């Protein structure tokens, strides 16, 4: 099995900056899983981030290190091999978070969302650049529906075509198990919840970049990093491929004895 997108697939993602919805699991299969999670979510016993009020904490963040079915979920043959077609088969995932919906939040307007970390500014993302120029900072965004997301419920907003437009609603409506996969900075705005108050939307988001980029840059000696970010037991997760930098902290087993082995196709 294999499920590398098709040059035209990777030609479409390439003029939008995102491409979806594309089928993780089934939706009776994502939900019987989330039904699992939701409740290993509660046990923070091996969580790598202690408690806080942070958003690493609220929003738990890096789930995929301490859970084992969020850990096969990062792993995941029909997110990787879609990943790889895009950046390369060399593939880390250096986060993961939730990203729920409640009757009565706002949705938001159409913005571009950055990498660097909010209560400090650093960057958390680095790619590798030539001399003078500016390095990119972008990570290929795996958002995968663990309940509906619908219009209803405030799903995202994208828009075709690529601070500029060029030569001239659009929901991202999602079942159980669907994901759209996107770049983090691709121009997006997402609706208000007007549904019922027991209709939650539940999102999972899955953060890649490929070996050759920096996470957590600098961070030499750190482990409070901000935003109840502790390094220490962080590690981003070679999913396929192999490593052939070592610059970054990496984690080949989770906190609960998961085996991380690198895909190949």
């Amino acid at each position: 099995a294999n499920f590398t997108f098709s040059p035209e697939e990777v030609a479409r993602f390439e003029r939008d900056g995102y491409i979806g919805p594309v089928k993780i699991f089934e939706p009776e299969e994502m939900t019987r899983r989330w039904n699992i999670i939701r409740r290993q979510l509660l046990d923070r016993s091996l969580a790598i981030y202690p408690d806080s009020n942070g958003k690493a904490n609220i929003s738990n963040y890096d789930r995929h290190l301490d859970i084992d079915l969020l850990a096969e979920h990062i792993m995941r043959p029909e997110i990787v091999d879609r990943v790889g077609s895009l950046i390369g088969r060399n593939l880390l995932c250096w986060r993961s978070e939730f990203f729920p919906k409640y009757q009565g939040d706002e949705g938001t307007d159409w913005h571009q969302a950055a990498t660097f970390a909010h209560a400090t500014g650093k960057p958390q993302i680095i790619w590798p650049s030539d001399e003078g120029r500016p390095a990119f900072i972008g990570t290929i965004t795996v958002w995968t529906a663990f309940t509906h997301s619908t219009e209803q419920n405030g799903c995202l907003q994208l828009m075709p075509g690529t601070m500029n437009y060029d030569e001239s609603a659009y929901p991202m409506v999602l079942k159980p198990g669907e994901a759209v996969i996107f770049w983090s900075n691709t121009m997006h705005a997402s609706l208000p919840h007007t549904g019922s108050k027991t209709d939650y939307r539940m999102g999972f988001a899955a953060r890649y970049v490929p070996t050759q980029v920096q996470v957590y840059p600098g961070t030499e000696n750190l482990t409070e990093y901000g935003d109840g970010i502790n390094l220490e037991k962080y590690g981003a997760v070679l999913t396929s491929g192999v490593d052939e930098y070592g610059h970054n902290r990496i984690a080949r087993t989770s906190q609960r004895g998961y085996e991380f082995v690198p895909r190949q196709i």
